[PDB]
């Protein structure tokens, strides 16, 4: 299934320039940002989802995640798939780690007071990650196999809720500048 959802959330700090291209492309160029969260992808996720993506652009200037992004109600739970970031690699309680797409990733758990909720609102959320060990390379197509972090998660007691939101793979950026230009598929 080709993609379906465009996400465009920015908290109003700095500037967030996106741009939903055509298909699956869109690009980022921000500057001085607060917390913004940018990407296309899917209204409704999967567990069973193989995500390809194409970086063609990875050009975070402080902290910015290249990231799957997404959320599952029932319980609500937020996670990450981050294959590369900026000067910030996002870390937690340490669970272990998942190989997936030749990369090794650390899981971790976190729990965020205030953070944006699904609709940009706010809430105390969740969080599941799975962080790579070192970022991985952009600019050739690359795959998140979404069930190898599920089965992790899952084998490690960390269980997401039933019923599905949104599932993109995403630029978030916080108190950076930077640009980005993926697309996804
Ligand atoms: O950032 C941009 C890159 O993402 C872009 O790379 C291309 C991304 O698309 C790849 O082809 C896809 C294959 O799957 C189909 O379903 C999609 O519709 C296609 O887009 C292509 O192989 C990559 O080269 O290059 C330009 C960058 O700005
Ligand atoms: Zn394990
Ligand atoms: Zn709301």
């Amino acid at each position: 299934a080709s993609t379906d959802y465009w996400q465009n959330w920015t908290d109003g700090g700095g500037i967030v320039n996106a741009v939903n291209g055509s298909g699956g492309n869109y690009s980022v160029n921000w500057s001085n940002t607060g917390n913004f969260v940018v990407g296309k992808g899917w209204t409704t996720g999967s567990p069973f989802r193989t995500i390809n993506y194409n970086a063609g652009v990875w050009a975070p200037n402080g902290n910015g995640y290249l990231t799957l992004y997404g959320w599952t109600r029932s319980p609500l739970i937020q996670y990450y798939v981050v294959d590369s970031w900026g000067t910030y690699r996002p870390t937690g309680t340490y669970k272990g780690t998942v190989k997936s797409d030749g990369g090794t990733y650390d899981i971790y758990t976190t729990t965020r007071y205030n953070a944006p909720s699904i609709d940009g609102d706010r809430t105390t959320a969740t969080q599941y990650w799975s962080v790579r060990q070192s970022k991985r390379p952009t600019g050739s197509n690359a795959t998140i196999t979404f069930t190898n972090h599920v089965n992790a998660w899952k084998s490690h007691g960390m269980n997401l809720g039933s019923n599905w939101a949104y599932q993109v793979m995403a630029t978030e950026g916080y108190q950076s500048s930077g640009s980005s230009n993926v697309t996804v598929w």
